[PDB]
Parts: structure tokens; C-alpha cells; sequence
């Protein structure tokens, strides 16, 4: 007998009108619902709640095309951890730090603060609205639902460890690189040369080394006649290249890349911070600041400005 009206929504813009009852749970009348991210399923109407928007999961076709249209992802369980994820950096700071929006460190969010900073650096647009319009509002201080959106496309809850790598990776998959284009050629002393194209993501990522320089004047790899073969970047054209390797003190020269993570620690345990080639060299550690003309530390990536590369 008792109803209010509530709006259910999958991408918090297109919204669907329900009256539902007072004396019946939201899980009883939705499924699985959420609350500007806090879970709402085992708790009946509030007073308060009329007008409201609540997320559900994607239960028909409408929603289900809502849903792919605004994220490009069929997961299942994506909208749960979206807002699982979101009731918690909701809760997060997002400091303007040297004019860049960083997160004040919690929940063992080091990776997320150094990618987010990154990101605001590197030439770098999304394809699905989702982040595209979570993107904006982070740039412009507002980062709870971009965070959320980032450990919710890398399957990573809060709290658990990541890698800066890897997180990249998934943003750059939804991210528009078609035209990046990379060529390389590996030099066998006993087979020959081999020329190879990349496109995409996998032209702008490199794991192995992190200076761009010895990247084009060539790094040893494995030849599967066993010896050791030369490859080298013959010709590049991406607005930037991301260099990792595996943790090794390095040493960061002012002007010569763009900005770059750090990771202290081991394999299970550790922690992130990342360094900004400006006017002088800015050391960003989620809320905090420092500066030195020279940087070593243990270094696992490194971005680069680049347009058009021909060796
Ligand atoms: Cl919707
Ligand atoms: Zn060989």
C-alpha cells in the first residue's frame, strides 16, 4: 500500500521510473541495489529516498545495451564492483598537487595515485563515456568515480595490490591508439634480420628496459637459435611511449623523459610513488611533495614524449 518513487539507472544518466513498496526490500524488488555505491539491497524504502537514484544490474535488454553502451564491458559482475569500489573512494581526498589531482593516500591506493597522475601528463583519449566523463571530472578534482572505474575494468578491489603496468594496460585498451605505430627489427648474428610491426597498445608499451634511448640503439634478447640477438626501434609514431621493467635503481635526468613510478618494496609488499620532469624535478607521494635536481631510486616506468620517430 505504501510506495515512494525512485529512478534505477545503469549509467546514472538514463534513468527508469519504479514506485516501489515501503514494506519490501530493494533486493526483493530490483535485485542487487546500490546507493551513490553504498549497498541497498537487504534495507526496505526510507523516506528520503524518494526521488532518488539507485544503480541495479543489467536485468533487461534495456539496461543490458545502457550498460555496454556506457562501460564496453558484458562482465557480469562489473557493476557490483564498480560500486563496491565506489563506496570507498568516495570517502578518498584528491589534493591538487603541483597542479595536478593526486589521492591522498588510503587503502593501499599508491599504484592508483601514480597512475592517475600519469595519465594527467600523457596524450590519452577514452573510448567508452563511462571514462570519458569520469576522466573529466578527475581532472577537474572530482576523482572518486574515475578510481572506481579503474579497479573496477582491472579487477582489482580495494585495498588489494597492484602493478602500474598492468593498470595501464587496461586503461589503454580502452583508450583510442589505433594510429600508434611501431617497427622494429631484431638482428641475429647467425639468422638474419627480422623486421616486425605493432599497432595499438602494443606499440606504445615496452617491457624490458626503461630508457627510450637504449630502447633505439638497440637491447639484447634471446634468439631461439640461443644467441643473443639486437633489437632495436626503427621507427615510431605515438604521442608517447611507456618503458618498464622490473624495479632497478635508475637514475631520473631532469628534461629527458616526461614522468615516471617508482616502487619500493618486493613481490607481495610495497609502495608507489611517482616523479614529474618540470621546471625542476617533483617527487609526488600521493598528498605529499618534494623536489631535487637529480633522482635515483627503483625505478619500474617511464614515460617519454614522442611524435614521429624514423632511425
Ligand atoms: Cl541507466
Ligand atoms: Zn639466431
Amino acid at each position: 500500500v505504501r510506495t515512494i518513487k525512485v529512478f534505477t539507472t545503469v549509467d546514472n544518466i538514463n534513468l527508469h521510473t519504479q514506485v516501489v513498496d515501503m514494506s519490501m526490500t530493494y533486493g526483493q524488488q530490483f535485485g542487487p541495489t546500490y546507493l551513490d555505491g553504498a549497498d541497498v539491497t537487504k534495507i526496505k524504502p526510507h523516506n528520503s529516498h524518494e526521488g532518488k537514484t539507485f544503480y541495479v544490474l543489467p536485468n533487461d535488454d534495456t539496461l543490458r545495451v545502457e550498460a555496454f553502451e556506457y562501460y564496453h564491458t558484458t562482465d557480469p559482475s562489473f557493476l557490483g564492483r564498480y560500486m563496491s569500489a565506489l563506496n570507498h573512494t568516495k570517502k578518498w581526498k584528491y589534493p591538487q598537487v603541483n597542479g595536478l589531482t593526486s589521492i591522498k593516500w588510503a587503502d593501499n591506493n599508491s599504484y592508483l595515485a601514480t597512475a592517475l597522475l600519469t595519465l594527467q601528463q600523457i596524450e590519452l583519449k577514452f573510448n567508452p563515456p563511462a571514462l570519458q566523463d569520469a576522466y573529466y571530472r578527475a581532472r577537474a578534482g572530482e576523482a572518486a568515480n574515475f578510481c572506481a572505474l579503474i579497479l573496477a575494468y582491472c579487477n582489482k578491489t580495494v585495498g588489494e595490490l597492484g602493478d602500474v603496468r598492468e593498470t595501464m594496460s587496461y586503461l589503454f585498451q580502452h583508450a583510442n591508439l589505433d594510429s600508434c605505430k611501431r617497427v622494429l627489427n631484431v638482428v641475429c648474428k647467425t639468422c638474419g634480420q627480422q623486421q616486425t610491426t605493432l599497432k595499438g597498445v602494443e606499440a606504445v608499451m615496452y617491457m624490458g628496459t626503461l630508457s627510450y634511448e637504449q630502447f633505439k640503439k638497440g637491447v639484447q634478447i634471446p634468439c631461439t637459435c640461443g644467441k643473443q640477438a639486437t633489437k632495436y626501434l626503427v621507427q615510431q609514431e605515438s604521442p608517447f611511449v611507456m618503458m618498464s621493467a622490473p624495479p632497478a635503481q635508475y637514475e631520473l635526468k631532469h628534461g629527458t623523459f616526461t614522468c615516471a613510478s617508482e616502487y619500493t618494496g618486493n613481490y607481495q609488499c610495497g609502495h608507489y610513488k611517482h616523479i614529474t620532469s618540470k621546471e625542476t624535478l617533483y617527487c609526488i607521494d600521493g598528498a605529499l611533495l618534494t623536489k631535487s635536481s637529480e633522482y635515483k631510486g627503483p625505478i619500474t616506468d617511464v614515460f617519454y614524449k614522442e611524435n614521429s620517430y624514423t632511425t
